[PDB]
């Protein structure tokens, strides 16, 4: 699974997605986390994944 939603989304650790660019994250301890869907958006110049 995608790590961060900081870190996904970011363009110095990964330019590929931008705003609008769909993404995904797990959010939880070990293996036992779960991919959760989200949308790359600008935090006022951070960009991260918003899990819908």
């Amino acid at each position: 699974i995608a790590t961060s939603p900081y870190y996904a989304c970011n363009c110095p650790n990964n330019c590929k997605h931008k705003k609008g660019s769909g993404c995904k994250y797990h959010s939880g301890p070990s293996d036992k986390s779960k991919v959760i869907s989200g949308k790359c958006e600008w935090q006022g110049g951070q960009l991260n994944c918003i899990a819908t």
